[PDB]
């Protein structure tokens, strides 16, 4: 795209343009400027003529950079802040579909990290640029005067190497899109292993995810080679093609020399004006670079922000009547998923209700009730179908207004990263805390909220993964009466819910149940005990219809189930002592390098030599041949080592740079999961940390330190051909460098300083955003999005302002400094006039000293461009190096133990204190104790939120006891190999883990470290009572499984999980609410199913079914941390126990 950058100017950002432009061409052109003056070159009057315009330009120079330096960024910030607040708003702009259909996980990292380049390569080079442009120009009007023939030549070269600058430009750019995409590739797979790092640490599954990421990691380090191999090759090519454009010109003057179209002086200045110009490219050189980098990135971006999607989230356009009943019409609703479009759904389903009339729809299990109340949300459009709402048309009305006016409560709700109060707040613009509390009252939430600490500043985990289901369930009933729409949708909403916390529930519900046109959907008889109207579900159909004693009495589908239930500055590199070598050719091409910048003033002063030595033209033309030759043949060697050099810095950097991520990877996954409850250390959190540091330490290690390794040995050698040819001169030129090395030391601290906040802000709003798309459902539910941007927009408010603060000091700095060197340039030919009128110096040897100061002069400003990269990497490389450092309290990769292969199957919980790291003050265990045999089917019940997930989890060691000793088989699990067991094991958790794959893939997850056979795959969906469906299903077994099992219905992913947890054979089973939501049939086809295996492996097992620990072994009370009762079901059915009284509600 061209001006794929910019889209909308002003008054504002026309000016700023104008004036960045304008400005930028001064300095550009002005660099020929002061070299036109010095090639013009009473004696001792001419000389401080020529020095006070040398001072008079270094002025005009501060004056320019700073301005230009400044405006250009300022207006570069604000098109940042504008793309990535543009980018937000369009990504919440889309359709559902879009979400669906695309990988999302990939935008994350390229919200973020692309983003940063999106305006860094478009932006900071992109002055340098512009005013290199103007130099080579006013270079070549210097050479226009400076024998104006010799000058056409160099003018060939000219679009010679400028095509050659844009091809590579274009090459690169498709280049850098393709290192885009594998980089988001890779970022979307390793948030996809971050979030359900839970799962992926229970199964030992690390291995392959590790291989993932670096296959992904080779693709991009592959992509990246071919690129920076490209670009340092462009470079040495172009030198080459320069220095040979240069010998031409050579033999041209020597021919002109005799010729006597022009005099010496007159070419010499032409020369020099042609050096100016080569200066010009090599700094347009990385310039050209990013800019392809960020037209790339760019076209990208906006390709993905101008989709305007057709379910628009922001028009005003439908209606939004006041006068609104709670009647809604559903006629011929024929619809399909558009994750399958072929599947059918809805096979033109008709309904219908009425204000305060609780619709209730059961059926069977991927009956697509989840499906119709989505419909009903109009989040998609059905296929076929006329679903309006009072009459209106449900397009009709104003999709805001209707959202708006409409609550939905998932079957597995998922909680923001915030506290209770936060998370309830966003059910409504404005709620009063009376309403809060009110609402926590509805939904039983007052108990729990109350009794641990924080009673609203309790800031839930990610996911709300801090808090046990039931919590998480009541507080989603609390959001969703918060709403206090005209329409509700609960459908499951009884979950996890104790019996007393379900029958409070519901009861609350109906007792406001007549105003509301709620539509219940459970698998509990007793919630849709008072239902109103009941409907069985039939493969898209619905058939048994009417009063529970319509249904009764037709004995349907509703009777039958009813009657079934019954700091870092070296050792960065230190790390890199593999690539000794490749650094090691990099340094001594570096060297050749540096000498070669200032020597091209000793080419010159002998080429002056040789033509000034003999006046014999014979002798004069071969000379001049041969120097010609040696010149050519220096420039051969030249391009040789410059495109060695740069391969060199390429490779080792990208090679870094890859070994840098995968080992951030291993050890990000060899952490604790208690690292990963730390609220800093979020999902999206340590994946943008991830991107970012990488990012930046490869931005400074990459290309551009080659460059200023370049600069260093280029200014380097320059100063030092000085102090050969003159002394007493270059001496203040080199006393004067430290002042400027001193500007650049406080440059640095306040980079950094800058820097670690505006990285710390930028990562807040990554963590932000990430969960903004991951939970993208809810926020739809919610049309929260506004409030969404609004976040985003107050995090963006601190770093771009920090990036304004840190652009003024920057361009501050470097005005100050190029002046200061232009001021210094000027004080070395005055104190030349001084010493020439003391006479003791040549004045050819000071031209060569002013020449060569002047030649490394580029070189030394160029360098003063690294200064923000270099803090900026320094920052990120402490954070990556710290990140690497760290060895946790169980280390996944640590096989050091023991290993007890003649496992006896007993488990022995004694004295087992333990407490959360977030809920530490929240006393979770007491010291609870229990004991299981071979085989022992033990179930555990209690109060909701007992800890019951608690025990599990402490069981797979992910934190361990504060108090008490867990054994297995008289053997301490601290003891043996956390490994062995880990994979020995298996467990079903509460809310189960999908990945976005292929069932078979998600399945063969079950078991790692052996290849999963496709007949035990179907041996245990058999099993799981989902081979059936399975098959019904297209693609069998490959189907890919939406995001994080985004499109199976809740019964599908909890068989999955089941027939994930049977595959691995476990010796210990753990089958935490095993039965959460699926058909009455469906529980007992499971049940069956583990009885038939029941004996050889020990099972612990939860579910809020009488029936399903009706069979257990031995059932265990919850009591507050204490086993009241311990014992068998009936046992505890003949005591008077909260056993019987929970069982009887
Ligand atoms: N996002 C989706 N994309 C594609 N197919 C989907 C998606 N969500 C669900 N499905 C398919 O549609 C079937 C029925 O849809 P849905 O989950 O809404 O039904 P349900 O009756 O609420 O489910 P259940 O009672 O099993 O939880 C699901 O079993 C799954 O096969
Ligand atoms: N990750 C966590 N960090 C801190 N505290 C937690 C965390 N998970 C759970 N808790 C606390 O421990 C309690 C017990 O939750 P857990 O899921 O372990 O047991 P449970 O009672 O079986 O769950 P449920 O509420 O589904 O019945 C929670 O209610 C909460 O107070
Ligand atoms: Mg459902
Ligand atoms: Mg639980």
């Amino acid at each position: 795209s061209v001006f794929s950058m910019f889209r909308y100017s002003n008054w504002l950002d026309k000016l700023y343009m104008v004036v960045g432009t304008l400005a930028a061409i001064i300095h550009g052109a002005g660099l020929p400027l002061m070299m036109l003056v010095f090639g013009e070159m009473n004696l001792e009057e001419d000389m401080t003529r020529y020095a006070y315009y040398y001072s008079g330009i270094g002025a005009g120079v501060l004056v320019a950079a700073y301005i230009q330096v400044s405006f250009w960024c300022l207006a570069a910030g604000r098109q940042i802040h504008k793309i990535r607040k543009q980018f937000f708003h369009a990504i919440m702009r889309q359709e559902i579909g879009w979400f669906d259909v695309h990988d999302v996980g990939e935008l994350n990292t390229r919200l973020t990290d692309d983003v940063s380049k999106i305006n860094e390569g478009i932006g900071d080079k992109i002055g340098m640029f512009f005013q290199s442009m103007a130099t080579f120009f006013t270079g070549f009007i210097v050479g226009f005067t400076r024998g104006w023939k010799l000058t056409l030549v160099i003018l060939a070269i000219s679009p010679v190497l400028g095509l050659s600058a844009a091809v590579w430009a274009k090459i690169l750019s498709s280049f850098t899109d393709k290192e885009l995409l594998a980089y988001a590739k890779a970022g979307a797979v390793a948030e996809e292993v971050l979030a359900a790092i839970r799962t992926v640490i229970a199964f030992g599954g690390q291995k392959k995810e590790l291989e993932r990421y670096n296959k992904n990691l080779e693709e991009a380090k592959r992509i990246g080679i071919k690129k920076a191999i490209t670009a340092n090759i462009s470079i040495g090519a172009a030198f080459l093609l320069i220095y040979a454009s240069y010998a031409l010109a050579f033999w041209y003057g020597t021919t002109l020399v005799l010729s006597g179209e022009y005099s010496i002086g007159q070419v010499l200045t032409v020369f020099f004006s042609v050096l100016i110009g080569a200066f010009s490219v090599g700094q347009a050189s990385p310039s050209i670079e990013a800019f392809a980098n960020a037209r790339g990135a760019a076209y990208e971006i906006f390709k993905i922000i101008d989709n305007k999607p057709s379910i628009d989230s922001y028009s005003k356009s439908g209606h939004k009547p006041d006068n609104i009943k709670g009647n809604l019409e559903f006629r011929n609703v024929h619809f399909s998923y558009p994750s399958r479009k072929e599947v059918k759904i809805l096979k033109g389903l008709n309904l219908k209700v009425q204000s305060g009339q609780t619709v209730a729809l059961v059926g069977n299990s991927g009956c697509g009730k989840s499906t119709t109340v989505q419909l009903m949300q109009r989040l998609y459009d059905p296929t076929e179908g006329m679903v309006s709402v009072d009459g209106q048309d449900i397009r009709t009305i104003n999709v805001r207004f209707l959202r708006e006016i409409i609550g939905v409560v998932s079957q597995e709700p998922v909680l923001f990263a915030t506290t209770i109060a936060e998370n309830i707040r966003y059910g409504r613009e404005n709620v009063t805390m009376d309403e809060i509390e009110k609402a926590v009252k509805e939904a039983n939430a007052y108990d729990f909220i109350m009794k641990l600490p924080h009673k609203f500043d309790t800031l839930v985990g990610e996911r709300g993964a801090q808090l046990s289901g039931g919590q998480k369930q009541r507080i989603a009933i609390a959001r969703a009466l918060v709403r206090n729409p005209k329409i509700l949708l609960l459908d499951e909403a009884t979950s996890a819910l104790d019996t007393e916390s379900e029958a409070v529930v519901q009861v609350a519900l109906d007792k406001a149940r007549k105003g509301r046109t709620t539509i219940v959907i459970a698998h509990r008889l007793s919630t849709v005990r008072n239902a109103d109207v009941i409907a069985g579900f039939d493969d898209g159909v619905i058939v048994e219809k009417g009063n529970h004693d319509e249904l009764m009495k037709e004995k349907g589908i509703y009777f039958k189930l009813v009657t079934m239930q019954t700091v870092s500055f070296w050792r960065i590199m230190k790390l890199n002592l593999t690539e000794w070598p490749y650094f090691v050719v990099g340094v001594f091409c570096a060297i050749i390098n540096g000498g070669l910048q200032p020597a091209f003033a000793i080419i010159f002063s002998k080429i002056i030599g040789v033509f000034t030595r003999i006046d014999d033209p014979e002798t004069k033309r071969q000379n001049s041949n041969l120097f010609s030759l040696l010149f050519l043949a220096l420039g051969i060697i030249s391009f040789i080592t410059f495109f060695l050099q740069g391969f060199t810095f390429g490779k080792a950097g990208e090679i870094l740079t890859k070994r840098l991520r995968y080992m951030v990877f291993r050890s990000m996954l060899r952490q604790d999961v208690s690292w990963f409850d730390d609220p800093k250390n979020t999902t999206g959190a340590l994946t943008t940390r991830l991107a970012n540091d990488a990012a930046q330490v490869k931005g400074a290690i990459g290309s551009r330190l080659a460059v200023i390794t370049q600069n260093i040995a280029n200014l380097g050698t320059g100063i030092i051909i000085s102090f050969i040819y003159g002394w007493q001169l270059t001496l203040l030129l080199l006393a004067i460098v430290p002042i400027i090395a001193i500007a650049g030391v406080v440059e640095m601290k306040m980079l950094s300083g800058q820097a670690l906040k505006d990285k710390k802000e930028l990562e807040g709003s990554g963590k932000i955003a990430t969960e903004a798309i991951e939970n993208f459902r809810t926020v739809v539910s919610l049309t929260q999005e506004q409030k969404f941007e609004h976040m985003y927009a107050q995090s963006l408010q601190v770093p771009y302002r920090n990036s304004l603060r840190k652009a003024h000091i920057f361009g501050i700095t470097f005005s100050f400094t190029q002046a200061m060197m232009y001021f210094s340039y000027a004080g070395c030919f005055r104190f030349g006039a001084y010493l020439v009128a003391h006479k003791l110096m040549s004045f050819e040897d000071v031209l060569l000293v002013f020449s060569a100061v002047v030649f490394g002069a580029m070189a030394v400003g160029q360098v003063s461009s690294f200064a923000p990269d270099y803090a900026k990497a320094k920052i990120s490389a402490a954070h990556i190096i710290m990140i690497i450092e760290k060895t946790p309290l169980i280390d996944s990769y640590s096989t050091e133990g023991l290993m007890p292969n003649t496992l006896e199957g007993n488990v022995t919980f004694g004295e087992v204190v333990f407490n959360y790291p977030t809920r530490p003050d929240i006393p979770v265990l007491q010291g609870l104790s229990l004991e299981v045999k071979k085989g022992q089917t033990l179930a555990l019940v209690g109060s909701s939120g007992c800890g019951k997930s608690t025990v599990v989890q402490l069981l797979e060691r992910f934190y361990d006891p504060l108090a008490g000793k867990v054994l297995l088989d008289g053997k301490e699990i601290k003891r043996l190999n956390v490994q062995w067991l880990r994979a020995h094991l298996g467990i079903v958790s509460q809310e189960p883990i999908l990945f976005d794959c292929s069932i078979a893939e998600n399945i063969a997850y079950g078991d790692n470290s052996r290849v999963v056979s496709q007949e035990e795959i179907v041996r245990a969906a058999k099993e799981a009572n989902i081979h059936a469906f399975i098959e019904s299903l297209p693609n069998k077994y490959s189907t890919k499984v939406g995001d994080k099992g985004t499109q199976l219905s809740g019964g599908q992913k909890q068989r999955i999980a089941i027939a994930r947890a049977l595959v691995r054979q476990p010796h210990i089973l753990l089958l935490d609410e095993a039965t959460s939501a699926l058909d009455t049939e469906s529980e007992k086809v499971v049940q069956e199913a583990l009885d038939k295996a029941r004996e050889g492996r020990t099972c612990i097992v939860i579910a809020h079914r009488l029936s399903t620990i009706q069979n257990a072994d031995l059932i265990v009370v919850f009591q507050n941390g204490r086993v009241k009762e311990h014992g068998t079901h009936q046992q505890l059915l003949a005591q008077k126990g909260i056993y019987f009284s929970m069982v009887s509600v």
